């Protein structure tokens, strides 16, 4: 056991520098800053010292457990340009908090959290620029884990690569405004099961999503609503935690969503979500199962209000349709405002962009 | 949708080759030979023309699918030298026709499978020294098809790498004759589940595995046995199918092994046996649900004859131990020959190595 320490930091700047790209038509994922983190292990001799360096392809032998056996995960959190020019970071303790327990799941070798969280500020520190000149837009910070094993052995890996990129992203849809998306839910595929790593997020849970996800595109939907269980369980949206605003079987005024039971991924927005909710105390907030037969006895009733996802990219994606054995089940959610929906994107845009304090939010070392 | 093909085969030699290493002292998946299979693949273009080249390190955007989202899928075959100096493949087609449904199911683009078997073909030919001369080693052969899309959108690839790898491998257990397992049964974690990926080859399926692996290893045992259910199925043993040779509850002698419902992967050598027991119609042949509760009151009615895995790695992996509940739950595999074990190692040993003539094998081109 052991770690990379943030006061090792090797800094490599690049001699040529690339043009920033135009905040508002910005595709997600797709552009890349000047610099990038890497740290290297070996169960041998350790944490190497981390680098900060020129965004290179990475050299990985051929047999890297990566390749062949997905052993991997991630992260995604955001750097904010607030409205007084300060560069803040958000929440970014739950994020190494869940990579280190991702870690752990994956069997790749632990770090020390603060000092993964103090080369990720340098990093973006270095690449500062890089966080848009817009309050719409922001900097997707990718910390990736990933297996260098050089055997085709399918064991715990004695080499390992830590490394984080910058992308900045613009705003979810590049209209700006709410584009309620439509949910493809086809029970035949199951996103994660009890003794699984749906609770991670390791890059296993994404490979076997993907079939879904296009099948769903196919049919003119944006994300998949994952289905579980003989009783049709509604778990995630897509890549986003899974929101009910609704009156509840007892007529209470509800905000449901789907507990921590091993199956849904603990997301930073959704634990923001239900924190703000709680704060409030304007209506009841439940953790708690959510089937398709609770929901569409709800919508014949007229009981629900708001359904939405929640995740770093989107923040809150209002759903208005779910396909669902062949008809069109359409949800109320841009007939009522969306009222929650609205309140929630604009308490977390103020926090993140710095229009309210708070202690979610970091200013940049 | 195209096809790389095998007449486009672009051969870059080695100018410097390496020293075969001794089959007696050979750790799987540890030594690679001096070249290996490249094709590049883009959706606008579509297929480029195979390489074979030397084995180098592979250059990926540090964004690729396969390091994030595990957009990955992998295969298992060999080669076998003959006791007539013969070079023959077992079944490849099975393989082909297992890799292509896999790359449909990772959303990774189609190929014609004809001819990625004849670029494998030239590979082993060129490497074909590599083919242990040896009657108890073989030359694994591992086709690996990556995303490489350099974008952290979660979406089908735009871009993909399929490469080979050529590994010589010694005997099973490096002792040579029978080391029977003992397996680390912990119902706590699931390899697959109904609706998943776990009857396709998907590095997803390994990612997740990897945790009950070191925890096996850890109280004395080499593989895990794979419990999915209320019931606790047995399902597969580590990475090899199950097979059970006992009296079954209605007193006839039976070989079972559990059905492909969706969480078995359907075995090259889980295939032959069954076809083996069937032609040689001696005894009841099933694909049945198996429990650990069937298993212990077959073990106290002395019923259990012989268990063991099957696998391109170990072909036949008796099974001696069951760690279950705190408790050894033994197994009289080796304490009955093993006979069954025996005969369809042999049977399978004389097929690959030239030994009787099968259908099964093809000499090298
Ligand atoms: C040292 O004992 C072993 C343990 C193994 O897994 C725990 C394996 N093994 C397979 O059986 C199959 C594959 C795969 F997935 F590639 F088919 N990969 C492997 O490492 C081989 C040996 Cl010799
Ligand atoms: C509207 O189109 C989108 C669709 C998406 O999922 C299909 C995502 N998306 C990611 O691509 C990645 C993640 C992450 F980071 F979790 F992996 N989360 C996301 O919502 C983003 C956009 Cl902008
Ligand atoms: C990342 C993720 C979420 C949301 O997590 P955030 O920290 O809010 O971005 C939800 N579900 C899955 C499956 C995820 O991978
Ligand atoms: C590869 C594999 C097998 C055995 O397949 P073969 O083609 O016989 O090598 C069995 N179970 C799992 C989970 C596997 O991945």
């Amino acid at each position: 056991v052991g770690t990379f320490k943030a006061k090792d930091l090797i800094v490599t700047p690049a001699t040529i520098l690339k043009e920033k790209p135009d905040p508002n038509n910005l595709v997600f994922g797709t552009v890349f800053t000047d610099h990038m983190l890497t740290v290297e292990w070996s169960s041998e001799f350790g944490w190497e010292k981390p680098h900060i360096k020129p965004l290179q392809n990475l050299s990985l032998h051929p047999g890297s457990s990566a390749l062949h056996y997905a052993v991997e995960l991630f992260e995604g959190l955001k750097a904010f340009r607030g409205v007084d020019n300060k560069i803040r970071l958000f929440q970014p303790n739950l994020n190494m908090d869940r990579m280190y327990r991702s870690a752990v799941r994956a069997t790749l070798p632990v770090f020390d959290k603060e000092e993964l969280l103090e080369c990720i500020q340098q990093l973006v520190k270095l690449d500062q620029e890089w966080v848009p000149y817009s309050t719409s837009a922001s900097l997707y910070i990718r910390p990736t884990f990933i297996g260098t094993e050089p055997s085709l052995g399918v064991k715990k890996p004695t080499k390992a690569l830590l490394f984080v990129l910058l992308s900045p992203v613009g705003p979810y849809f590049s209209s700006g405004t709410f584009n309620p998306v439509s949910l493809w839910a086809n029970p035949k595929y199951v996103r994660a099961w009890k003794g699984g790593t749906g609770d991670c997020k390791m890059g296993g849970n994404y490979g076997s999503s993907l079939f879904a996800q296009c099948e769903a595109v196919d049919n003119g939907c944006q994300q998949v609503l994952w289905l579980y269980g003989e009783d049709h369980q509604i778990t995630e949206v897509g890549t986003m935690n899974l929101f009910l605003y609704w009156i509840n079987e007892d007529g209470e005024e509800e905000l449901a969503t789907p507990p921590l039971d091993g199956i849904i991924l603990p997301g930073v927005t959704r634990r923001c979500i239900l924190d703000l909710a709680h704060q409030w105390g304007e209506f009841k907030v439940s953790e708690r199962y959510l089937t398709m037969d609770d929901l569409t006895t709800a919508l014949e009733g007229n009981r629900v209000r708001e359904m939405f996802g929640s995740g770093t990219a989107c923040v809150v994606c209002p759903v208005s349709d779910i396909l669902y054995k062949g008809e069109t089940i359409h949800i109320p959610t841009m007939e009522n405002g969306p009222k929650l929906a609205s309140r929630i994107l604009s308490k977390l845009t103020d926090i993140q962009y710095g229009r309210e304090e708070r202690d979610w939010t970091i200013v940049l070392s």
